[PDB]
């Protein structure tokens, strides 16, 4: 019943050696279930990742593409995945709902698989606005898409409200949010689309609480930071 | 006598683990005098610093806010300090005196404590224009502020004449610059504001010059790189 | 005969300490032959490298430019060399042949020594367009220069087609690229300019491969990653 899960991890910082070491680890990870793993890299590290990463269940993603030429350069380089709408961009780089929506449509048009992030802030959640905020964010994206395009879309629910707090969302809070999103998709886009849609939990987690989160009916994977424990996150989607 | 000193450290680069370990160091550091410690982060590291850093004498600062939305996201995230007009902004990104002044005024308006950086090049210094250059930079900032706003302002002198050319300024050179800045603030803004103003030294600081630098009449602390030796930089402000 | 070679290294990422240890290594290295060594980094690392680098055959470069208008201020900060037109900028940051040309000319007029990167993609090489692409890129640069400016210019042939493939161009492949560039410079700019022009091999290479590459008639050095093995790259220009 659940579609194919996705485990996706973002580079933050550190030496080329620290990255090549992770790549070696992932190349040597035997994964027995069907899962798409995604290593989202910064531009400066795409060359080394393309050079060293080779695993049948791993693809490379970009974290950003600031112009049409960048998208085209990524595709020419064999990078077919991209992460869009992450809170860092929305918070600090002026990326409104509409800007994010336009980027998703552009990337889809270019033939990217897109992991599109949505999520409400602390202030938004506490004023009881989780539903309106998150559904407004996905509505904006859907505005610029056709029904067929959804096969190229993955949604990450980023519990922006929990960033920096040291607390993972309970499986109940995560399920509620993922459920909220799927219901909107089912009703506004299509029951077929909703069933096939991957909705990833984009809060940080360890392997233990990731397993429990994955037991939730509307959780289809994770978007986390790149580190050795990403192997545990992959296994959590079994 | 001197106002409360400030010891402020800037993240440069390295892995999330490296930052984590530094946070562990600072959390366990005993500080027995009145000093405001500041850790200036890049966006990507703000989440871990908020999550892990907890010392009564430490606050978190941003290094940039490129737009109005970014200032607001920072404030909502509980980031109440910002460093503006630092050498990268002025000499790589070309922020003019006016752009810096506008940023300082906007941040103050939004409730931030601002560390505003000023400093002259070797061409400026060697051609006898240290005073006109440095004081013109601060004059641009002052134009956009009211007298009451100075309680939310901190000045940092970055001797880019030395930094950019491989020199280490002496305590005498640091003092002369700080004294120039203080006399300007005294003259233009008020002797009250001048006596209360923190002017931090932002040149090359090591374990042997830190105390002599702090003991200069017009130095009120430091703007330096984040390193384990920051503990000793803090100690030098006692 | 061959002009003075250049050995240039780009710092990728990682902690200040890791870079500082490399600077220590470089400082203790005898380099007996006539060669200009270049260490290029992002802006944040300039302070440390300026402070600590002592080797008399090394200079410090900025890893790229921001806007062409901000090159003058970066010169005044104290940077004397710059790398422009690197594939990363052309691919991801919208730097067309003409934007690269404008930056090169602006850097020269501000008194920089410039390493200007040119090279064709895998798609361009496969389609038989190595010469047209590379010569179009260098033609654009030349259009904004005068003959006297070439004394301040260095070309890096970046084998962009090989990026991410883990393979180095063969000496035959590198020589062919460098020779067609020089041939164009000789005819279009001047024989003497072409004789004095340094054309660097701008792909990562190790000591042994570098030594064989440097044997080629039109190879005048290297633009590579900043790592311990950079000492062997320098030695390979003997």
């Amino acid at each position: 019943s659940k579609p194919q899960p996705i485990a996706a991890a973002n580079w933050k910082s550190g030496s080329p050696d620290s990255l090549s070491e992770l790549i070696d680890l992932f190349n040597s990870t035997s994964i027995n279930h069907d899962v798409q793993c995604v290593v989202a890299s910064t531009f400066v590290h795409l060359a080394m990742t393309k050079e060293r990463l080779s695993h049948p269940k791993f693809v490379i993603a970009a974290q950003n593409a600031g112009n049409a030429d960048a998208l085209a350069s990524l595709k020419d380089f064999g990078v077919n995945w991209i992460v869009l709408g992450h809170s860092e961009r929305r918070w600090y780089y002026g990326e409104t709902n509409e800007i994010v929506a336009d980027k998703v449509a552009a990337a889809v048009a270019s033939g990217f698989m897109v992991i599109a992030c949505i999520g409400e802030t602390l202030q938004e959640r506490e004023s009881g606005r989780t539903a309106v905020v998150v559904l407004t964010q996905i509505a904006a994206i859907a505005k610029k898409l056709k029904k067929a395009d959804w096969a190229k879309v993955v949604i990450a629910y980023e519990p922006v409200w929990a960033i920096g707090t040291g607390k993972v969302a309970t499986p109940q809070q995560a399920q509620e949010a993922h459920a909220l999103i799927r219901s909107w998709v089912s009703s506004k886009i299509g029951a077929d689309v909703a069933g096939e849609l991957r909705i990833l939990y984009g809060g940080s987690v360890n392997g233990k609480n990731a397993r429990t989160l994955y037991q939730q009916r509307d959780v289809n994977g994770f978007l986390v930071g790149l580190k050795p424990e990403f192997v545990d996150i992959i296994k959590a989607t079994q």
